[PDB]
C-alpha cells in the first residue's frame, strides 16, 4: 500500500536544472551543473575512451559476468594510480580493489561493509561536503557528524577549527577525507596539514576513508594522490573510494572502485570477502564497459598519453578560468577580494554571494549558480564571462 | 580496525567455478554455469548487440549522467515487453520504470525502498528460490519466510502445498513470484493457478514482486508476461524487478529495471520519488552502456527483429537439450523417468540426484553440477550429450 508514501525532497541541485532549461533567454549560463565542460559548452566523450571503445568493439567476445569485484586489471592500475607504482602496500598485498558502480557506489559498498562487518556507528564528514555523502552513509544506518573546515570570512582552511571538532571523534570513528579537489569549497589540506593529519589520526584511532573524486584535477595525478600516500605510510587500514567519473569523462557509465587497506596481506583478504558479499547482495558484480575502457587507456600505453593529455587540458581550462573570472571581476569592478579563487582547485568553489544574491542572478540576470554560492568554473566560457561577471557586478 | 572480521560463506556455486577449472580433463563438463552457453560451449555477444553497439560509438557525443532512474526510452521499452504494447497501465500512467545495474539491483532498490517507505517487515520466497533473493532483502533488514513450493517426488509446481503455507502471509506481507523459468526448478505456474494466485494476492493483501529473469526463455515474450499480467490486471500495486542479463547476452553491462505500479498516476509519482531517493543514495544514477544497447534494439524494428530471432534460438536451444537428454538418458540406460525435464522451462532444472551422486560426478566423472542436483541444461552440447549421460547412469 503506497498512498501514504511521503514525496521525496526537491534534489538540492537538480532542481536547478530543471529550472534552467525553462528559460527563453540563450544569454542565460549554468553555473550549478557538476559536470566539466569545455570552451564550447560541451561536455565531449575523451577521443582516448572512444578509441578504447573501438577496440573493445573489435575485441570483445562474451558479455559473461566479471567476478564481484570487477575486471584484475581495472584493479592493480587503480591502486598503481593511488598508490603509487612501487608502493609497499602494493608490493606486500595490503591493498584488495572492488570495481564499482561509480565513487557514489564505492561509497555505499565501504558504509554496508562498514555497517554489517565493524562496529563503527558514527562518519565525521567535512562541513560543508558533498551533500550526498550524508544520505550514503545514513542509508547504511552509520550516523554522519561533521567537523569545521571552511572559514567563511577568509575563504580558506580553518586548520585549528578542524582539528579541534575531531577531537570530539572517539576512537573507531570513521572520518571522511576529500583526496583533493574538496567538493565544494576547492581547498585543500598542505601536505604539511596531511602529514599532521595523518600523524593525528593515527593517535586517535581514526579509520580514515577517502573520497577521492577529482584524480588529476587540482595538480597532476601523482601530486593529488600525495595526502591519501601520507596517510597509507601511516596506516594498517583505510579505505578509498575513486571515482573515474570525471578524469576520463565517464560519467554516466559508472566506473569507480572502493580499496579496502588492512594490516597485512591475510586480514584484507579476509575483510574482503565480506565486502564482496556486501556487493553480491546489492547490484551482484559490476558495470563493465566503463571500467574496460579505463583498464585498456591505462595498460597501453600510446591511449595513456592521449588521456594524460585530454586530462592537463581539463586541468589547465579549468585554471584558466579560475583566472579570468577573477581578473574580468576586476575589470568590471566591485569591491572584491577574488582572489582566493585562484588558490581553490578543480571544479567548484562557494563565490561567496549570498543566497538572496544567486536568488537574484537566477530571477534577474539568467545566471544559475547553486544556494550556496557554489559555482562551477568549467560553466564560464571565454564568450560568457563578460555577461557573467557584469551579472555578478551588479548584485553585490 | 579489521584482525576480528570473520571470512564470508563460501560462495554456494562459485566455488564449483573455481574447483572446475582446475581440473586436467577436458571430458569435463560443468552443468553448474547459471549463464547461457551456444552448441561450440561459448557465452557469444549477440548480433544484434553488436550492431548496437557500433551505433553508439558512431554516435555518442557524450557520457554526462543520465537521471537517477535512467534512459526514458529504455523505461517505456521495458514496460511495453512487460505489460504489453497498450495496457491500461501504461496508458493510465500507474507504472514508473528505474533502469537499475541488473536484475539483482532492481530487487535491492526494491528492497530498500520498501524498508525505508512502507511497513513490510517480511517477503515470502518459494522454497527453492534463487538463493542470493535471502542476501538482497535481508541487507535491507526485510526478514525472508519461505513458502512450499516443489514437490520433490513428482517434479512438479505442489500447488495446495504453496496456497496453504501463504495463509501464514498477513496483508502486507510481500510475495515474491518468479515471472517465468523458475530458478532453480523450471516449473511455472500454469495460467490458471497464476488467475487463482493473482485473485488470492488480492483477497490476502499480499504486496507481489515478480522477479522477472528470464523472459523469452519459456515460451516467447509475450507468453512468458501472461502471469504477470494476470496480477496486473487484478492489482492496484505491484513490483517488478526484470533483467536483460539472460534475454540480451548482456551479463556484465548490468541491465535491468524496477516498475513500480500504484493505483493511480500520482500515488506511483510520489512513492517512485522516494525509489529514487533510495537510488541516489546507493549508485547514484545507472551505468548507460548496456541500457542503450537493449533500448536501440528494441525501439528499431530491423535490430528487434534480429534479437527476436536470436533468442527464439536461444530457447529453442535449450529445449533440444531438454529433449536430447530426456531420451539420451533413454538409450543409456537406468531405472528412470527423467521426463519431468521436458515439462520444465529456461535453462535450470533439479535432476533429482542426490548430493553424493553429484559428489561422485565431480569426483570421479569430471562433471560439475551444484549439490542440489540444479543442472543447467544449456551446458550440455550434442558432442557432450554421451559422456554425460554415462556418467549420469553409471551413479544412479
Ligand atoms: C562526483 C563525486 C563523487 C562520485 O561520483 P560518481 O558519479 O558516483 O562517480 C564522490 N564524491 C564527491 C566529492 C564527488 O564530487
Ligand atoms: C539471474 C537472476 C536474477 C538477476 O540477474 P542479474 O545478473 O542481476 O540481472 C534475478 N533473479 C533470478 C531468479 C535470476 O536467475
Amino acid at each position: 500500500m503506497f498512498e501514504n508514501i511521503t514525496a521525496a525532497p526537491a534534489d538540492p541541485i537538480l532542481g536547478l536544472a530543471d529550472l534552467f532549461r525553462a528559460d527563453e533567454r540563450p544569454g542565460k549560463i549554468n553555473l550549478g551543473i557538476g559536470v566539466y565542460k569545455d570552451e564550447t559548452g560541451k561536455t565531449p566523450v575523451l577521443t582516448s575512451v572512444k578509441k578504447a571503445e573501438q577496440y573493445l568493439l573489435e575485441n570483445e567476445t562474451t558479455k559473461n559476468y566479471l567476478g564481484i569485484d570487477g575486471i584484475p586489471e581495472f584493479g592493480r592500475c587503480t591502486q598503481e594510480l593511488l598508490f603509487g607504482k612501487g608502493s609497499a602496500l602494493i608490493n606486500d598485498k595490503r591493498a584488495r580493489t572492488a570495481q564499482t558502480p561509480g565513487g557514489t557506489g564505492a561509497l555505499r559498498v565501504a558504509a554496508d561493509f562498514l555497517a554489517k562487518n565493524t562496529s563503527v556507528k558514527r562518519v565525521w564528514v567535512s562541513n560543508p561536503s558533498w551533500p550526498n555523502h550524508k544520505s550514503v552513509f545514513n542509508s547504511a544506518g552509520l550516523e554522519v557528524r561533521e567537523y569545521a573546515y571552511y572559514d567563511a570570512e577568509n575563504h580558506t582552511l580553518d586548520f585549528d577549527a578542524l582539528i579541534n571538532s575531531l577531537n570530539e571523534a572517539q576512537a573507531g570513528d570513521v572520518v571522511l577525507f576529500h583526496g583533493c579537489c574538496h567538493n565544494p569549497t576547492g581547498i585543500d589540506p598542505t601536505l604539511e596539514q596531511w602529514q599532521t593529519l595523518a600523524q593525528l589520526s593515527v593517535e586517535k584511532g581514526w579509520l580514515p576513508l577517502f573520497d577521492f573524486a577529482y584524480q588529476g584535477f587540482a595538480r597532476g595525478l601523482e601530486e593529488d594522490a600525495e595526502g591519501l600516500r601520507a596517510f597509507a605510510a601511516m596506516h594498517k587500514e583505510l579505505i578509498v573510494a575513486s571515482s573515474y567519473s570525471k578524469n576520463f569523462g565517464l560519467y554516466n557509465e559508472r566506473v569507480g572502485a572502493c580499496t579496502l587497506v588492512a594490516a597485512d596481506s591475510e586480514t584484507v583478504d579476509r575483510a574482503f570477502s565480506q565486502m564482496k558479499a556486501a556487493i553480491r547482495a546489492n547490484y551482484s558484480n559490476p558495470p563493465a564497459h566503463g571500467a574496460s575502457v579505463v583498464a585498456t587507456i591505462l595498460s597501453n600505453d600510446a591511449l595513456r598519453a592521449i588521456w594524460e593529455q585530454e586530462l592537463t587540458d581539463m586541468r589547465q581550462r579549468i585554471q584558466r578560468m579560475r583566472q579570468l573570472f577573477v581578473n574580468t571581476l576586476q575589470e568590471k569592478g566591485a569591491n572584491r577580494d577574488f582572489s582566493f579563487i585562484i588558490k581553490q582547485n578543480g571544479m567548484f568553489s562557494f563565490s561567496g554571494l549570498t543566497k538572496e544574491q544567486v536568488l537574484r542572478l537566477r530571477e534577474e540576470f539568467g545566471v544559475y549558480a547553486v544556494a550556496s554560492g557554489r559555482v562551477n568554473v568549467a560553466g564560464m566560457t571565454p564568450d560568457n564571462m563578460a555577461p557573467l561577471c557584469e551579472a555578478i557586478v551588479a548584485v553585490l
